C-alpha cells in the first residue's frame, strides 16, 4: 500500500532485475503517498512480484511543505537519504537496472538527487518520470546531467509548479491517469529497451 521498504528489506543473494525508487509528495503518508501505489502495482505485473524491488523515499524525507522553498525544491536532509538509497540499490545488486520517479517536492527530490549521484550509478538509471515536477520551468524540463530521452515529465496545463510558482492548484492534484497507465509504460518500455524480455 502507501509503504513499501523492498530493497531495505531485500536479500542481496537473491536481487531483483528491477529496483524503482520513488519520492512522494508534500504531505503524503507512508513513503509512497497516492501515486506510488499505482505505478508499484503496474511494474509488478510486468516484472512479477519477484522480478522488481519498489523503495519509497522515507527515513529523513519528511516531505514537509515548506521545504518547496527551499534552494533545491528539498532539504539537504531529504537528498542525502535519497542519495544513500541509490547507493544501497548499487552495492546490494549492482547488475539491477534502476528506475526513478517522484511526486511534486518528491520530483524535485528525485531531480536533485540524480544531479549530485556518482555518475556510474546515475548512469544505471533506465528511466525517471516525474508529475508535477516544481523545477520544470527552472530547469526546462531536464534533470541536470541526465539524458532528456530517459527522462519523462508530467506537467497538466493550469498545475502552476511546472510554470515557476508553488501556488497548488487543482491540476496538481489531477495526475491519477498518469500513474495508472502512462508513467509505468514508459518505465516498462525504457527497462526492456535496455534488459530485452
Amino acid at each position: 500500500r502507501t509503504t513499501r521498504d523492498d530493497l531495505i528489506n531485500g536479500n542481496s543473494a537473491s536481487c531483483a532485475d528491477v529496483i524503482f525508487i520513488y519520492a512522494r509528495g508534500s504531505t503524503e503518508t507512508g513513503n509512497l503517498g497516492t501515486l506510488g501505489p499505482s505505478i508499484a502495482s503496474n511494474l509488478e505485473s510486468a516484472f512479477g512480484k519477484d522480478g522488481v524491488w519498489i523503495q519509497g523515499v522515507g527515513g529523513a524525507y519528511r516531505a514537509t511543505l515548506g521545504d518547496n522553498a527551499l534552494p533545491r525544491g528539498t532539504s539537504s536532509a531529504a537528498i542525502r537519504e535519497m542519495l544513500g538509497l541509490f547507493q544501497q540499490a548499487n552495492t546490494k545488486c549492482p547488475d539491477a537496472t534502476l528506475i526513478a520517479g517522484g511526486y511534486s517536492q518528491g520530483a524535485a527530490l528525485a531531480a536533485a538527487s540524480i544531479e549530485d549521484l556518482d555518475s556510474a550509478i546515475r548512469d544505471k538509471i533506465a528511466g525517471t518520470v516525474l508529475f508535477g515536477y516544481t523545477k520544470n520551468l527552472q530547469n526546462l524540463g531536464r534533470i541536470p546531467n541526465y539524458p532528456a530521452d530517459r527522462t519523462k515529465v508530467f506537467c497538466n496545463t493550469g498545475d502552476l509548479v511546472c510554470t515557476g510558482s508553488l501556488i497548488v492548484a487543482a491540476p496538481h492534484l489531477a495526475y491519477g491517469p498518469d500513474a495508472r497507465g502512462p508513467a509505468p509504460e514508459f518505465l516498462i518500455e525504457k527497462v526492456r529497451a535496455v534488459r530485452g524480455s
